[PDB]
């Protein structure tokens, strides 16, 4: 818990990149 998602919160990283591996 506290090291994670406590990391940049919402892990807008692994959103950004995530919008491609959603798509192709």
């Amino acid at each position: 818990k506290k090291l994670k998602l406590a990391l940049a919160k919402l892990a807008p990283l692994w959103k950004a990149l995530a919008l491609k591996l959603k798509k192709a």
